[PDB]
């Protein structure tokens, strides 16, 4: 690639270092031989201005408002796909026709189900457990049920995890209010079978809403991948020690999980609002944003939500743009999903992403495990005494 | 801190960077402010010329054999102290005297102890399932047992997770051999209880081999801390978004999981191998190796291994130094540990400098979520197709 | 179903012997299951030419 950068010092000699150019975005110095030649290291505290590697499956600009999924603007894919193509784009670099999807679809349906084993696993898990830490749990015990799955054990994993992490969130759910598991059905498509999983009663038949599965299901693609983020590069970092797939993303939602969320902190203000605002106020682009808005109107009208108190966000909407965090809170809390599923749902998007981040890093001829370094401010060498002396 | 960088370019303008020296080891090149002055990034893959952060735990230096933790040299810290005061040393940054070591062995004690209903849990694992990926899941299970642990609930969470290690390790060692639980005894030392917890079964008392005891105690203060690594700053990552310690090291443990380990590497080699070694021969400093050296000599006495087909490897002794890795194989092999369990002992004593790695990140004013950047080399934008015309 | 890891089906009363077993062993609880006569006689004559 083209250019090169020199590096001065006061008294220490110089060094030249090359200049990678990418297809979007920033240039990148290369500094792989910059302690093989300086004797020094980088200090860069979050890798903020460190590139980690190199990706091919999402871009991201905050200033130009771009998101891309493999050269997808995430509003115009949105438009032209559901969940499952965005799934297919993500691991497979092009968008399914026809024949591919329906190939696709039918072999995550074919893999939805969780084994009796690890259905009657959730049993152990007390009945006062939050659902995120049953998931988090659910997700790592995944080689322990799973560990017949070289290229293709890496396909079959990636199908497993995307096919059964809607159930296996859903049975979290389920554990936690103390409703028997709901099993999948192979005429719904993902969100519709996720949607009936989890709210789906052994006293009446379960009604799939259109507009709550559409809606549900654009949710999933605008939180599909977010490039490289704690829980993505920790992804990677864990999977270049050779790591199996389950375990890393296993890795990546104990990242994920965090303090609430997002949606939760957005959900929560306006929960301690009414319809004034009034003395709330007087106390007082994303492309993601605008489909969102249309969501969030489709629901609450098709809902009826008009009259409720969420009125007030539609209120605080008019009177700082609202973000996609903002409508999202409100669709799925109009879903029924209860604010402590949240971070459950946001993996169960993310999860496909990880996958891809994860294959790209193993396909990556350069794949090494990762060894950051450190500024060391500790103790000078000093000498143990024996306790008695202590 | 001292001095001061210059990186300039060709037609770009050039930029300053401070320079920050440590205790020990190599100067770092602050870029914490590189992008947001010439808009490029740095290239390190693995961050292998990129210091994460500023830590006091542990120093290494490969060339000049230096392997220290808070200042004490590994080998003069195993000859003064057992691995509880390592602990000690290694969170609290001193060594303890008779009166903190006595303190802190007694709140260490009275934890050991798994929940029974965490055992119970252990029971919906299969009968076929491998103990690393027992123990993995068991780890990140912690939270759903243990919510109720803001201070002091990080001392709790720390010292829940060095007590019950040993126990969960040990439980996922009996269940894949389909003997029953063993519970922790109080009088007895912390590696002590662990080899009890292991092997004692119910047709018989068991005895307590302090050779056998000591030689397990020095390898876990050796594999205590290695400063950043792999696994390490997958517990920094993680913990830099704000997940709860338990996720944390079930994130690093997850991460060291990996493919098998160095000591069953040694030892696959020495297994395939006979007292001759002349046709292997003929087809063929670390400040540990000396002390595990003078381990593994005193173990195979004691055990009266020196008739032994283990002599071939006292015969590759003598006969590309032998690592610490290569005695610890050896040892490991000798106290009855399968090589299934390796890496669960490998996890049971990085745990302590996981939590010291976490403790210390934490309270870092500089605490902020980590966010590595890419270089993209994907797709320009395009524009999706209706899936009938794709 | 036990050693596949699937739940158990219960039998259905208005179904004939064989037609029973087929169901039992492959109607998963993701779709409903579809006797197909055909099998059923298969499965039938099989049991009773080993009776």
């Amino acid at each position: 690639d083209v250019k090169a950068t020199l590096s001065f010092s006061d008294n220490s000699p110089s060094v030249e270092l090359p200049i990678y150019k990418g297809t979007m975005g920033p240039d990148v110095i290369d500094i792989r031989k910059l302690y093989g030649q300086t004797g020094k290291f980088t200090y860069d505290p979050g890798f903020m201005s460190t590139a980690s590697c190199n990706s091919a499956i999402t871009y991201i600009d905050g200033d130009k408002g771009e998101l891309l999924y493999r050269g997808y603007p995430i509003d115009n894919l949105a438009q032209n796909a559901d969940f499952l193509e965005s799934c297919y784009l993500l691991l497979k670099g092009e968008l399914p026709n026809a024949a591919q999807k329906k190939e696709f679809v039918a072999t995550v349906t074919k893999h939805t189900m969780v084994h009796e084993q690890m259905q009657f696993f959730f049993r152990g898990f007390r009945r006062d457990a939050h659902p995120m830490a049953i998931l988090v749990a659910a997700v790592g015990a995944l080689s322990a049920f799973y560990h017949d799955s070289d290229p293709r054990h890496r396909e079959v994993s990636a199908i497993r995890m995307i096919a059964k992490l809607p159930t296996l969130v859903a049975m979290a759910y389920k554990y936690s209010i103390g409703q028997p598991f709901v099993y999948p059905r192979n005429d719904l498509s993902y969100s519709a079978n996720f949607m009936r999983m989890m709210f789906a009663n052994p006293c009446e038949e379960y009604k799939v809403n259109d507009v709550l599965v559409r809606a549900l299901d654009r949710i999933l693609i605008l939180h599909a991948d977010h490039e490289q983020n704690a829980s993505t590069s920790t992804v990677r970092l864990a999977g270049s020690s050779g790591a199996n797939p389950f375990a890393c993303i296993a890795a990546g939602i104990a990242c994920l999980w965090g303090p609430g969320g997002a949606n939760e902190a957005a959900l929560n203000m306006l929960e301690q609002i009414g319809t004034p605002d009034n003395i709330p106020e007087f106390i007082k682009y994303d492309p993601r944003a605008k489909l969102m808005r249309e969501t969030c109107y489709e629901v609450l009208n098709e809902l009826g939500l008009h009259d409720d108190p969420l009125f007030k966000l539609a209120m605080q909407l008019e009177k700082l743009y609202p973000n996609v965090d903002f409508y999202s809170g409100i669709v799925q809390r109009a879903l029924g999903i209860p604010t402590s599923m949240f971070t459950c749902i946001f993996a169960m998007a993310r999860t496909v992403g990880w996958i891809a981040q994860w294959n790209e890093m193993i396909a990556d001829p350069e794949q090494k495990i990762g060894r950051p370094r450190q500024l060391f401010i500790g103790e000078t060498p000093r000498a143990a005494k024996p306790i008695d002396q202590r």
